[PDB]
């Protein structure tokens, strides 16, 4: 599959997952340091270790979607609609501080959604779908 | 909650809320004159069954409805409905509802079944409209 | 509606795998013809056939739906840019992901994939596939 | 026994919706005839249908078996004053009792409902209904 | 459906819930006051919160029916038959002891199961299905 | 236990228990002649499975005629049986005990499985009984 | 393969309830000779049979399966020495070994029993039966 | 139960829990907690985050707010409880407890247990009970 | 394990656990208690209500009973036990255990955390422990 | 069934499970007392409580075996083969521990699963099925 | 690990385990030649899903193989395999890998699906062989 | 939070996990200990026996190891922790525990709590954690 496809005046991304090495991505440690504090990376040890996936996931596939958008001349606030699938709808308000990093002015449209598993495995905790308006 | 793209309008997915705070969840929650409208039956055990998400399916079409108004078109002017339950033994119910709103030719539809919307598992059912208006 | 144009695009509903001649859901390599099960990987072996056969059958009855609804609009695969696929059990991913290259041989779309609890008509329904095209 | 008389009441053993002529349980629509189908509510959509179709039809078995039991016995629905009903699924009760006003338009009986696991000859079996008859 | 019908000498009733107010009971709070002290109300808290419910829905349960028997000219004694419908069997000494509330003398014919639920939802406890003997 | 009501009796629903206090579980808790009769095989593995449903039901049909003779009727007296079991699985067992309480025809019939009886989850079987005697 | 001699003895592929046929798992009293029926305990009541059909059915599938492989290699049921027998319910247990006595008359083998989750084609299977025969 | 008691120079706790000792209702999110404590406790005013995080973090704040109120009806201020004992029903809602602590004790924080058990009183909608020991010569 | 212990003017009991010190039995019903405690406990001669309550009201006797006599083998009485840890494997229990308990604290109750937890030593079979705290000069 | 079968130089026994008296095995008061030492009783309550069921139904297996055969004419070092079926694989150190004590020289070759149950109820956690290679 | 009884051959149930100490649980433990063979596709998703028994299972199969060789035998003399899964759903992966290792005839065959295998629940499948080499 | 924490006589540590405070590391089995630890907790050299039973005891080693380390920090030693609180994810695991509890206190033992709970920080793989308390004027 193509990880996205212009159609028109609008640019369709695949659902994305935290993945970079090949492995999914499962805490701080993955992410660099500058990022951590910005995540809200604490420095305790059981506060990170719960915090820390989730944040770190949806870190992951924000960039990935900002990337993705530029490598198509593109900027995050190109996109109109985004549908986000959850493992676990508690984890919420973690990816919402994220969010809030990527659109700081106007918010895109959202559907957001609690499903059972994406691939590859179930220690996904986050999918983001994004589309694009970019003539 | 909306955005205008071209001449697409996409909106947020639409959950049962009052904008109360609250969930709606039952017959009391809508006016009188749509009770009789969603299939209301005035026993007991029944309109307890059935009036969840015959309210909630009401409220979050009819907010779609008043949406797609506020922004210069009519329900006929939404072409793709994504449906999002939390049982599909609701569709039944849900789709007498969409009837209402949809009485000649109902637009094009996804229904899965999911584990929960926001913000809590009380909310049975989630709308996500997708608008052609030019 | 199956199908809607608006402006370029055509969307389409969501679709399952229904025999949409005897009106029942798709449940083996006997609901497809000979030659596209061998297409579709049958063995011949009753166990290894009995195991693969549902998700093989539904995905073509879903992509087949898809590819006719897409050709009887002057349209072809490649004009379908993105689908989402929707799973009771993501195990069966290869399986689908299989019969998905089939029908995309140059120009593959878009793609989101998740498993959710359950799709219409009931709990056998394995995969549902919702396609969007664009077609000027 | 499927039913006693004692008295002046007549006693019916609890009714399960058996196709009488094939042994099978009923299942849908299908099951009934075409008229009846229009009376139980359905729509013909396919999924609403699918979906309804089981618990009404298995209602209208069950009543109308318990209809022609006292018809034959020279009563009347007014006579069936009691009735205790079992489901496996209470979300199922606003089905199952669009059907019961069909068979009760004048004196509707004494009721009692439950929830309970299952009932025979298996799971399948969504409602069972025990009616108890004062017929002098 | 009847709230009761009369057959020949017998008196049936429906099974009858723990409903007012639409409400479902729920706790001593929805009991009057001097019923509360009767049913064996703590005043403590943690007490209450518990035995609470049961014990008001079944006194609802029990009264209802001494209304609904009465109203038909009979009195809890002209009850011959019980059937007791639970979610949860270990609220039988609950419900038992304020049964004993209704029949102080001799008491009547006693059918007891669980099962999983009942109308309209699953936060009735307690459902009781009366049969009377009264010509 | 029971109650005359016109010409009818009323039976409390019966439970396979000791009036020892003790819950009846396995051919042991019921006497010799009875236990070939039930289908006892003699083997273990076989009798350990069905042996507490078999003694169960039979020890509360036989609770049940005893009742019945204490109050002047037998076995065909007994009009209707409203049975109860945790496990609808038992019923081939049950349905075999019976027909040796009823050798030529059974009573009205009414089988539900629902989840627990009085006095805890041993409990198999629950039969209530209701009798015609003028 | 089905069977495989290896010097005295005969070694068998573990055995399920495939009408062999119709391709399909066998699931009551009707996959059964009408007087096979009476000889596995069939009683004539709705219900009863039901429940005990489909596991009596399935036994004498497999036993009987094992009977005429056994048969064709020259040998006899006292010749299956060993029978490895996995139940998908333990509670099955008296009517597979109802079935058991049938075919064992005059030398029992030896055996083990063991529930395990589930076995080939898929969970409608109850009992299977691996069979060790030796025939010099 | 009685609130708390002295022996030699320590003063045990009752494990408390979000309840209102007037009301008798369990507190169940931002809605029940003084305003500016809302956004002291990190409420975003966006509806679904606040609806998620609010109740842990409300019931946090309570139960702490009720250990120091009660440590000042002996005499002690928060830094003379020393021991913790605290039981959730979902170590998943330690990172939003964690953060409420720090707000009483931004010096040095006290000696501490945290298990995730099955249930507390009265009832499952309560998320934290924390159990305190104090020094107090 | 340490049936108690002294230190300073405390003396720390281990968790106490509803099982006899002879027989090896746990506690299971009315049946392994003094006839009149049974009544004392609410006993009500009801077959089906009796092996219903029977359990939780034996082995909540059982431990506190057991407290008291261990207390006792130290000097002390049941008022200075101000300090009572309670795990059960079902807080629905917890009427029944707090009806036990105001029979061994008629005047001032102790301190007091109550926790469900999943399970207790030796088996599943026992509903309650308590573990307690003496302060005794 | 047969407890052994002779088939050319092989013996074939069915598989063993813990029982005697008509009960299971189901603690240290099943066995002998030298044994129990053996087994690493220790005295204490609680631990015996939760190691003696295994441990003494592992015992009861593994004895039941070395009579059967030896009623053969055969010695447990005659067993080429066992396989052995657990409710519960965490109790895999207990039955090692024990199958030291039948086996100390060669041990025989081992198939070993968990399983949902065997017969004739969910209390017994192991069964055994041993081939024995006696000419 | 293997025992001679006559012409027989014995093997112990073997699981995928590297003799590292680790559990096999992907194309990456097994060598590059393979991964083609088992039908490795490249992509990330499905290698994901069918990776971990495909190796496995091809690691428990040549486990036996070279078992097999170190006793004097080829593949063809292993007469009896017992297959234990944790779940059935893997075996036409099995099946496609046991097929490289019997390109002719099979053996005799047992499959069931049980709990749980040593050491823990990543190990998807045990087998056990039987070999007759006279 | 605090390692540990004095009052009067008293030292309270905080419940302790069988993490690395290195690494970060969740002790997950014999490989994470001292060779000669290993038999010292019964380690057989059988794979799968080793992998059955290295987890709980190498963690309850290094739990009860960190426990004597930290006492040691404040001049006391291994008996003059009179009070242990234990906590499993699973009791079947007790005879385990109470193997290496018997290295620690091969005289007089201390007062005990063992309950099983569902869940300890950091996550679901911690299966033992124990909370001591010191008495050392
Ligand atoms: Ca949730
Ligand atoms: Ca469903
Ligand atoms: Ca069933
Ligand atoms: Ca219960
Ligand atoms: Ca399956
Ligand atoms: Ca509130
Ligand atoms: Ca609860
Ligand atoms: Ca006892
Ligand atoms: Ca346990
Ligand atoms: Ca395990
Ligand atoms: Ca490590
Ligand atoms: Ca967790």
């Amino acid at each position: 599959y193509a990880a996205w496809r212009r159609a028109g005046d609008f640019i369709f991304l695949s659902g994305i997952i935290p993945v970079n090495t090949g492995t999914i991505v499962n805490g701080f440690q993955d992410v660099p340091e500058p990022v951590r504090e910005l995540l809200g990376a604490t420095g305790e040890f059981s506060t990170d270790a719960k915090q820390g996936p989730i944040l770190a996931q949806s870190w992951y596939v924000l960039e990935s979607i900002r990337r993705t958008v530029a490598s198509a001349g593109g900027q995050m606030s190109d996109v109109i609609k985004l549908v986000q699938y959850f493992r676990n709808l508690d984890h919420f308000p973690y990816y919402s501080r994220v969010r809030k990093l990527f659109y700081p002015d106007q918010p895109p449209v959202s559907t957001v959604v609690q499903v059972s598993e994406m691939l590859p495995d179930a220690t996904v905790l986050i999918e983001v779908e994004a589309t694009v308006w970019l003539p």
